[PDB]
């Protein structure tokens, strides 16, 4: 499984899911997530983030664990994105910011 960490909150930028080969995202109201039971590992989205926030499980840096869990429950709740949107709006300001979680919106 790939994992959308921290930089995705508030960017949002939805570039990641037009590569999508199967349905592994799931949209938030600021950020989304992949199911790790979709995602079948073809590691096409991760050079797409803008944000660079998408990584492969086994590389997911060390202050960003949580994440790996965190996409995990949120995707069995959030529905399926398939399609590419604008981003957010201050969503260059936002790109770059660390502690983004504070702001995660359910
Ligand atoms: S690695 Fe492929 S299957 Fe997994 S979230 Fe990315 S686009 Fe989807
Ligand atoms: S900012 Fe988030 S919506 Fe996709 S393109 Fe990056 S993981």
């Amino acid at each position: 499984a790939f994992v959308v960490t921290d930089n995705c909150i508030k960017c949002k930028y939805t570039d990641c899911v037009e590569v999508a080969p199967v349905d592994c995202f799931y949209e938030g109201p600021n950020f989304l997530v992949i199911h790790p039971d979709e995602c079948i590992d073809c590691a096409l989205c991760e050079p797409e983030c803008p944000a660079q926030a998408i990584f492969s499980e086994d590389e997911v840096p060390e202050d960003m664990q949580e994440f790996i869990q965190l996409n995990a429950e949120l995707a069995e709740v959030w529905p399926n994105i398939t399609e590419k949107k604008d981003p957010l709006p201050d969503a260059e300001d936002w790109d770059g910011v660390k502690g983004k979680l504070q702001h995660l919106e359910r």
